[PDB]
């Protein structure tokens, strides 16, 4: 497919949130989509209704069973376990015949043709992310990143978020950068292990900065740069609290809408 996308998540509100981001890609592309996600990480509700969610919006999907390896150090925790299919695979979840990667979070909204981040040049980088926002100063605080260890050990490099990133396969595997991750991952497992290793890891295997526009969320970013962001990421805000579905119903219109339009697929597939 043109445009391959990876998901990872638990729960039935991520679940409901992956159908809801699934659509967002195909209601602003005509490119050809294929989605990737782990076959234990989906619910039996989940995969009965993918076939029909695929048929319905025009995509095509694989669920992959590569299971974690036992001479990897395991994750007790579901997050950090979810974390770890994440960043510590992308070499060897996909086949050698896949040339690039995206992963999109589940709670995300697209409002971008998607194959505009597949053509983006990532200057010999393994993958790209968006860097997190400064624009929203109040923030300036919980922005632990620029403060301590991290902005001694960045030495200018971005902080950046991992709601969004993209792999360029080819370059990724030829840099063992699998092998790198899953190095530094052993030492260090003897705290967002997502995001804190690819960021950490830069000088080693470097991330090309997507530019601001590629992942908004409002925590760390400002109003006025909703309207020309791509894609929106319901990232929690440690200071309001505000619930995930007020943050997704207040900051995104369209939301309602997409997630009204599955559900009347549901009952459709329910009602035959
Ligand atoms: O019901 C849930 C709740 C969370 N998660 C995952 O748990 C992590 C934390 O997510 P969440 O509590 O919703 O916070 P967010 O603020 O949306 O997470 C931000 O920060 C994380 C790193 O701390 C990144 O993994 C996310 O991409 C980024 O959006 C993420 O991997 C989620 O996908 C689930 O799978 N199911
Ligand atoms: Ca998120």
């Amino acid at each position: 497919a043109d445009i391959n996308i990876f998901s990872v998540a638990s729960g039935h509100l991520y679940e409901r949130m992956l159908n809801i981001m699934m659509v967002s890609v195909m209601k602003h592309t005509k490119h050809s989509v294929k989605f990737w996600f782990i076959e234990q990480f989906l619910s039996p509700s989940f995969k009965k209704f993918l076939p029909h969610l695929a048929k319905e919006y025009g995509f095509s999907y694989e669920m992959v069973t590569y299971k974690w390896p036992h001479w990897l150090r395991g994750q007790r925790e579901k997050q950090r376990e979810i974390w770890g299919y994440k960043i510590l695979f992308l070499d060897v979840l996909f086949p050698l015949s896949l040339d690039k990667v995206i992963f999109v979070d589940a709670d995300q909204i697209v409002r971008t043709d998607m194959y505009d981040l597949v053509q983006l040049d990532l200057e010999g980088a393994p993958y790209g992310f968006t860097p997190m926002c400064d624009s929203r100063k109040e923030m300036e605080g919980f922005r632990f990143w620029k403060q301590g260890y991290w902005k001694s050990h960045l030495r200018g490099r971005p902080y950046h978020i991992s709601a969004l990133y993209v792999v360029d396969l080819n370059r990724f595997r030829a840099l063992a950068a699998g092998d790198r991750l899953r190095g530094q991952y052993h030492t260090l497992s003897a705290a967002n292990l997502d995001q804190d290793l690819p960021n950490n890891m830069q000088a080693m295997i470097p991330i090309k900065s997507l530019p601001q526009e590629w992942l908004w969320c409002e925590t760390w970013c400002a109003d006025e740069d909703l309207k020309t962001a791509r894609t929106i990421d319901l990232c929690n805000n440690p200071l309001t609290k505000e619930p995930k579905l007020d943050r997704a119903r207040r900051q995104v219109p369209e939301w309602t809408e997409y997630d009204n339009e599955i559900a009347e697929l549901a009952v459709r597939v329910r009602a035959a």
